[PDB]
């Protein structure tokens, strides 16, 4: 009614836990941005007919994502907000938290809808990956590591990938990554614009 479907979480994050500063990227990477649209846009090609997967995000990195390309095409986009008066979008939901997103989409997709969803996805930020971290339906992390320690303000809430987490999160075989987001993806460390970053999927039992 409210849960139905998992929740999976996609963020790239330096060794130190760092996903931003000055409420931008510190980082310019081209093919970690097409990794991410190709992950988050992805639907099974015989279900490529009536699904769509859902992007949840909250109001700061609405405002940051390129108003060229905003909304994210091909997924269904939700924004978190609290102060929503006036939300601005044809078609582009707001809800007050994520169990609220939930049962909207839940209420508006439903058998009635012609337009059903796939999967969905926790894209930012540091304030909703908060609340993510905590919900019972959270059991996936795609993640990209990026092996520089740029400086940062912004930091992932849970050292996930840490000793004292390695009984709750497991780090899953790249075949496995590739089989998920249903592609052959880069194995091992890619190198752009001086980073070294790579690819990586985490999972937890519920
Ligand atoms: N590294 C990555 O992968 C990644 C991905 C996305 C963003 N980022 C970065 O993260 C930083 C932005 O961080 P942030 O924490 O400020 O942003 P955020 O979560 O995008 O925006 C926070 C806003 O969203 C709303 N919100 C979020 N969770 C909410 C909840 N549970 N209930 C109600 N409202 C909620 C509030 O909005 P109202 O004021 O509208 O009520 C809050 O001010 C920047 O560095 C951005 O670049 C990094
Ligand atoms: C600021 N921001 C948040 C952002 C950026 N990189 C991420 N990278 C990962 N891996 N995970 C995230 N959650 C993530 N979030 C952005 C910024 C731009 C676009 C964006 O324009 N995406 C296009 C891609 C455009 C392109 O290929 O050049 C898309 O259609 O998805 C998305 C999120």
């Amino acid at each position: 009614m409210n849960q139905q479907k998992s929740l999976t979480l996609i963020v790239a994050l330096t060794t130190s836990y760092g996903i931003g500063r000055s409420n931008s990227l510190p980082w310019k990477l081209k093919k970690e941005i097409s990794y991410f649209k190709r992950v988050t846009s992805f639907v099974p090609t015989f279900d490529s007919f009536e699904s769509m997967n859902v992007v949840l995000m909250g109001r700061k990195t609405w405002e940051s994502i390129p108003l060229q390309f905003r909304p994210l095409k091909g997924r269904i986009n939700v924004v978190i907000t609290r102060n929503e008066s006036l939300d601005l979008g044809n078609g582009i939901h707001s809800a007050k938290s994520l169990d609220h997103a939930l049962e909207l989409l839940y209420r508006t997709y439903g058998s009635e809808s012609s337009v059903q969803i796939n999967r969905i996805f926790v894209i930012g930020g540091a304030q909703l990956y908060k609340a993510a971290m905590d919900h019972p339906k959270l059991d996936r992390i795609m993640a990209t590591i990026i092996y520089k320690d740029i400086h940062c303000d912004v930091f992932f809430p849970l050292k996930f990938r840490d000793k004292e987490w390695s009984s709750v999160w497991k780090k899953e075989k790249h075949s496995d990554l590739e089989s998920w987001v249903g592609t052959k993806v880069p194995h091992g460390k890619i190198n752009e614009d001086g980073f070294d970053y790579e690819f990586e999927m985490w999972t937890r039992d519920l």
